[PDB]
């Protein structure tokens, strides 16, 4: 049967199911309603940066249509919605003056969600640094971000936290560090060779450290000032793709473990254990910042739950660890990616070249965090796959591959939960086809189709799959 035995009965009592968007990717009204620009507005408006020179000026226009989109998610039997607040829609300059029209939007959205029985899970940040903060402070290169982010977070707690009980600070700080400061392909476009400046060997580590210190500072503010009255929770969202040793050789098994540590341990060891992974300390040395005892104690235990964005898996091949002139965060891992074993690909690709469909990676990741980190509370905060551009509406709606994707991946998550993993919830990326960063509107991740000419919504087969699976 097309549910493959899945239903709410197959998951723990009170397990949360939701869908996900992010502000810049869906809201639109990027330069209206008092919103100031983010680094993504500037980047997207530069010819050549985004597929087709597209941007998020209008996106899906959820700003005007949010009640339609909330009605739809409720009709599909989801319990929750993960979205983000645009920092520059609240503070157009990232600090100082509040945009009251921006505040009213998020109030109206949160209030409508609650009216319809949908739980808001709110990200404070999803790549969209106010452009004014980038220009004035140097963004995440500046330790002052901890203060700036904490004052922003404080405002959001004060204004929405009587209603919002489930917060996240950041989304995929690894991707910000990697693409913004190692490869220099997302804003601020920094890297060793880059026109904007940078250093691929040092800046990614500086950025990650500042995200960890800012997270900790915002959570300390929540706990000391807001928690007693509001009784909510604050976590963080981390990407984790699975790495499987290519063979059972000592060097391949080591390479796979190195990859895990440089990918997810980079953030989880500080958040769980109060220090960076030992291998990163050993290999990155002076280029890895050192937490003071006081900082490490602020960071450790600072996430009420760990959000994991889980998409894909790779095989890892090792090598003897070499003394190397430092070049980049990526090269520091000393591993070789491999995408076939025994002459067979690890899985077929979705539209995005990096996205290999490997449902057992979901089990790998969840089991791994269970066994390594003392079984912390984990929320699967994104999981999904994309269709290519230029299909007909009916081709988009017959998303048989995405249906198979969700059934397989959710079966593997169920496998890990049944083995004892402390997973509290699962969220599909995305509710709607949207602005997919460098891919623009050329990558379709939604369970709901969006016609980008007319802005009409049409639920795909995968939306109906969820509605059937999730009926109460
Ligand atoms: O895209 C959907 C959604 O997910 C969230 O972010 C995505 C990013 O949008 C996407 O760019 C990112 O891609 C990663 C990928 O996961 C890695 O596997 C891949 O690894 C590289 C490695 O860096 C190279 O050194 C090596 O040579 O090859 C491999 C490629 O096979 O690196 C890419 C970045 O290039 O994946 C994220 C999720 O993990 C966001 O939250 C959401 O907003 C996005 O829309
Ligand atoms: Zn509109």
């Amino acid at each position: 049967n097309w549910l493959g035995g899945l239903s709410r009965a197959a998951f723990p009592k009170r397990f949360v199911f939701g869908t996900v968007t992010s502000a810049y990717q869906v809201e639109g009204m990027a330069a209206s309603g008092g919103r100031g620009p983010s680094i993504w507005d500037a980047f997207a408006h530069t010819p050549g940066n985004v597929a087709g020179n597209q941007n998020g000026d209008v996106a899906t226009d959820q700003y005007h249509r949010y009640k339609e989109d909330v009605n739809l998610m409720k009709s599909l039997n989801f319990d929750a919605y993960r979205f983000s607040i645009s920092w520059s829609r609240i503070f157009p300059d990232g600090e100082g003056r509040v945009n009251q029209e921006g505040v009213a939007y998020y109030n109206n959205l949160i209030n409508y969600l609650l009216q319809k029985g949908i739980t808001p899970y709110v990200n404070l940040y999803h790549y969209d640094l106010p452009l004014a903060l980038e220009k004035k402070y140097g963004g995440w290169l500046n330790a002052k971000m901890a203060d700036l982010f904490t004052e922003y977070a404080d405002f959001c707690f004060k204004t929405f936290g009587n209603r919002v009980k489930h917060w996240f600070t950041f989304n995929q700080p690894r991707i910000v560090a990697l693409l913004g400061y190692d490869q220099g392909t997302n804003p601020p476009k920094r890297c060793t060779k880059c026109a904007a400046g940078g250093n691929s060997a040092t800046e990614p580590y500086i950025v990650a450290h500042n995200f960890l210190l800012s997270h900790a500072a915002a959570v300390a503010r929540y706990r000391t000032k807001y928690q007693a009255a509001q009784q909510g929770k604050v976590g963080i969202v981390l990407d984790f793709n699975w790495y499987e040793a290519l063979s059972n050789s000592t060097e391949d098994q080591a390479a796979a473990q190195r990859a895990r540590d440089f990918h997810i341990g980079w953030y989880l060891d500080p958040l769980i254990n109060g220090h960076y992974p030992q291998i990163m300390q050993d290999l990155v040395k002076d280029r890895l910042p050192k937490f003071t005892p006081e900082q490490a104690r602020l960071v450790k235990g600072s996430a009420d739950y760990i959000g994991i964005n889980q998409y894909t898996a790779s095989y890892m091949k090792g090598q003897q660890l070499m003394q190397q002139t430092p070049t980049s965060y990526s090269a520091d891992w000393q591993v070789t990616y491999v995408f076939a074993k025994n002459g067979k690909p690890i899985g077929p690709q979705a539209n995005s070249n990096w996205l290999y469909i490997v449902p057992w990676g979901m089990y790998g990741c969840v089991n791994y965090i269970k066994q390594k980190y003392g079984n912390p509370t984990v929320v699967i905060t994104e999981n999904g796959m994309d269709q290519p551009a230029n299909l007909s509406r009916d081709q988009y709606l017959r998303d048989t591959t995405r249906v198979h994707f969700y059934r397989s991946y959710l079966t593997q998550l169920k496998k890990a939960i049944d083995e004892g993993a402390n997973v509290a919830g699962y969220f599909a990326w995305s509710l709607l086809d949207n602005f997919e960063w460098l891919s623009g509107y050329t990558s379709k991740f939604g369970i709901v189709y969006v016609d980008f000419n007319t802005l009409e919504r049409h639920p795909k087969a995968s939306a109906y799959w969820f509605r059937d699976m999730l009926k109460h």
